[PDB]
Order: C-alpha cells, then sequence, then structure tokens
C-alpha cells in the first residue's frame, strides 16, 4: 500500500470525511471501523475527535487498500492519515469505533486495528464503558 496526498474540505462525522484527491471533492469513509451516528450515544465525541484530528493536521493523506477504492454510493474507502497517525485506528483505540466492515481484499490493517480495539475494551474506554 502507498500514501498518496488529500487536503481536508470538510469534516462530516466519526468516520466521514470530505477531501479533495487528485483535485477532485469526494467524500471518504474509512475502511475497517464503524462510528455511532451523530443522534447515537458516543456520536458526537466520535466526530469532534475526527474533526479534531483532521482540522489540525499539517498533512492529511489516503491509502487505498488491494481491493474496492469506491462503495456503491461512490465514496472513496480508504485508511486516512493526519501527519502519520492513521485516524481509523485513532477511533478504534480510543473506543470510539468498532472493527466493522471486514470484507475479502480491502483488509490489510485487520489485524493492527484488532489490536487497538482489544486495548480500548480492556480500558472500558467510551463505548466500552
Ligand atoms: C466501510 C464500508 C462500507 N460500505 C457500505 C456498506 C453499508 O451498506 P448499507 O448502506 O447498505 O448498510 C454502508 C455502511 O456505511 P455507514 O456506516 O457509513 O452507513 O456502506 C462498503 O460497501 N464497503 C466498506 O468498506
Ligand atoms: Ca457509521
Amino acid at each position: 500500500l502507498h500514501k498518496e496526498p488529500a487536503t481536508l474540505i470538510k469534516a462530516i462525522d466519526g468516520d466521514t470525511v470530505k477531501l479533495m484527491y487528485k483535485g477532485q471533492p469526494m467524500t471518504f469513509r474509512l475502511l475497517l471501523v464503524d462510528t455511532p451516528e451523530f443522534n447515537e450515544k458516543y456520536g458526537p465525541e466520535a466526530s469532534a475527535f475526527t474533526k479534531k484530528m483532521v482540522e489540525n493536521a499539517k498533512k492529511i493523506e489516503v491509502e487505498f487498500d488491494k481491493g474496492q477504492r469506491t462503495d456503491k454510493y461512490g465514496r472513496g474507502l480508504a485508511y486516512i492519515y493526519a501527519d502519520g497517525k492513521m485516524v481509523n485506528e485513532a477511533l478504534v483505540r480510543q473506543g470510539l469505533a468498532k472493527v466493522a466492515y471486514v470484507y475479502k481484499g480491502d483488509n490489510t490493517h485487520e489485524q493492527l486495528l484488532r489490536k487497538a480495539e482489544a486495548q480500548a475494551k480492556k480500558e472500558k474506554l467510551n463505548i466500552w464503558s
């Protein structure tokens, strides 16, 4: 896998963000995670978290996996990095997202994320409290 550049357009919620990628606006959905919707428990906290992380970054990167790059809604599917830190992993580590939507071929960082979830659970963080 390799990192490519992108720039923030707008924070949307815990696991979606609008970025400019190869000069075009698109909504990215984060691979391998599920945050609660804004209207659910911890939804506002997950939104705040992603928002701070992407709005504070000097450098946003996108990393596609080996399979599907867009979903059926035309959302990009990627791992997203903020100054070299993976948003997907960080949400899970804090108990603000669950590992989810694991499909064959788009799962390079599965084990990394499950390891983070185990540690958030152990600490009873947020969703796990
Ligand atoms: C994360 C991810 C979601 N999706 C689709 C499956 C779900 O279909 P349905 O809309 O039919 O439930 C939807 C969940 O995204 P959200 O959690 O953003 O709603 O997005 C993929 O197809 N591939 C993926 O890698
Ligand atoms: Ca969601």
